[PDB]
């Protein structure tokens, strides 16, 4: 019977953050999803016991290789299911299982796409690391959970090694691609101008259109990922590395949590830099609230998440527990609310994502009309950009993430996207210079990396 058996020892955040930069130089494929400034777990990922990447209709687990043709996330599922365990309720609510991320190009699996936009960075459809051993860092209770898989002899042998690597003094830290044209200011601007008449003709209310930005890699993409944490730090950040490509992600916005039944999302209605006093901070707050044309925007899209969660939820349990409740940490502000659900009995993992998988929030209401949009008006594929990171537990929790305020790193380059939703008034030359903005953080973390690079 495989279960969990762990341990808890004290651990200062400081020697987490430092030891995993150690641990991590020497292992090829590595993650680390981090709080770094509102969540309460940092989940270090460094020895897969398997590596799972799905692209177009086939499945390849190294654990031996496996593969199978169809869905990769069936595919994965069916292969995960045969290594679950049981909950043990002492222990994080990420207790082992999987970490990686569903492309936004995994949609493909769930609605008929038409082939338009190219596919220049050849992202995997899924890629998921699979990890029997784990180390958890609870910032509530400033420990490190050491977690190993066993079937109590074996077990501690395996976290007194887990601790031993953990707390041994580790030294200091010491191909070009061929690409796609991205957007023209024109180009998205005529995009802007097809989607509003979709809009006027009925087709779709609401649609998020985005803007890739390229620019060469000069500096190791965990130095980038260090300066992004240190400046915009948020709760659901990633770190992922493998030979082929590295993952920067700064997200601040859960799609979806399973905790046991509970199914949960948290659309954003919007974000806003933080006053200098609390009444400051109620007025700043309060515009953004207090907006009937942002409010109404957000409504429609709670009201679509309502609709995905019901397709997998007890019929009559979906509710929204906080609406445009407000979320301070650091210099930042954000308005959001809270969908919950029950998860119906006979629904799994699979059916989850199909339900609520690209978010509402980076698509648009209705979600399957305006991914066709998308599809037509965008030049390349989104890949990563508005997916979504995170773990599957073998004990069938999870929690993903929305992929925004990320680089990509492949082949030579650092990919940043972001887009604008598209509204009925929406004027192209604003849409074009807010998703433009959007990427600052981006552009910045690259630029403060490099010239710290320059120091000598
Ligand atoms: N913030 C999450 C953990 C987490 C960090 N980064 C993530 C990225 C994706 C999913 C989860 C996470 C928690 O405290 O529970
Ligand atoms: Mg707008």
């Amino acid at each position: 019977q495989r279960r969990p058996a762990g341990k808890k020892i004290p651990f200062q955040k400081d020697s987490f953050l430092q030891q995993f930069e150690k641990l991590a130089q020497s292992r090829k494929h590595h993650v680390l999803l981090e709080s770094a400034r509102g969540g309460r777990y940092s989940i270090a990922g460094l020895d897969p016991i398997a590596t799972v990447k799905g692209k177009d209709g086939i499945t390849t687990i190294k654990h031996e290789m496996l593969f199978k043709e169809g869905d990769p996330l069936r595919a994965f599922h069916s292969w995960f299911k045969t290594l679950e365990t049981e909950t043990n309720h002492e222990f994080p609510d990420f207790q082992g299982g999987a970490i990686g991320f569903l492309s936004y190009d995994y949609a493909r699996y769930i609605e008929n796409f038409k082939m338009l936009s190219l596919d220049d960075l050849e992202t995997p459809d899924i890629y998921f690391l699979v990890f029997d051993d784990i180390a958890v860092y609870d910032h509530q209770e400033e420990s490190l959970w050491l977690i190993t898989h066993v079937n109590q002899e074996t077990a501690d042998v395996k976290l007194s090694e887990l601790e031993q690597m953990w707390l041994t003094e580790l030294p200091a830290v010491t191909t070009a691609g061929s690409f796609a044209a991205p957007f023209t200011e024109d180009g998205f601007s005529q995009a802007v101008e097809k989607i509003k008449q979709y809009i006027a003709s009925g087709d779709v209310f609401q649609v998020n259109l985005s803007i890739r930005q390229s620019q060469s890699l000069s500096v190791h993409p965990y130095q980038i990922y260090k300066t992004l944490r240190e400046v915009n730090p948020s709760p659901y950040m990633a770190y992922l590395e493998t030979p082929d490509f590295q993952i920067i992600c700064g997200s601040p916005e859960l799609l979806v949590s399973k905790k046991g039944k509970l199914l949960e999302t948290r659309p954003i209605a919007g974000t806003r830099s933080r006053g200098k006093t609390n009444e400051e901070d109620e007025a700043l707050a309060n515009e953004l609230i207090h907006n009937e044309k942002e409010r109404a925007e957000h409504v429609m899209l709670v009201d679509l998440e309502r609709n995905d969660l019901g397709r997998v939820s007890r019929y009559g349990s979906v509710r929204v527990n906080e609406f445009m409740a407000i979320e301070k940490y650091s210099h930042v502000m954000h308005i959001v609310s809270n969908v919950q659900g029950e998860l119906q009995d006979g629904y799994d993992a699979v059916d989850i994502i199909h339900a609520v998988f690209p978010g509402g929030t980076i698509t648009g209401a209705p979600k399957v009309r305006t991914m066709e949009i998308i599809e037509e008006l965008e030049p390349t594929r989104r890949g990563l950009y508005t997916g979504s990171i995170g773990w599957f537990g073998y004990n069938h929790d999870l929690q993903f993430n929305i992929v925004i305020r990320t680089i990509y790193a492949t082949g030579g380059q650092a990919f940043m996207q972001s887009g604008a939703g598209v509204v009925i008034d929406s004027v192209p030359k604003h849409e074009y210079k807010e998703s433009f903005k959007k990427a600052f953080a981006m552009q910045r973390a690259l630029e403060l990396s490099e010239e710290e690079t320059k120091i000598r």
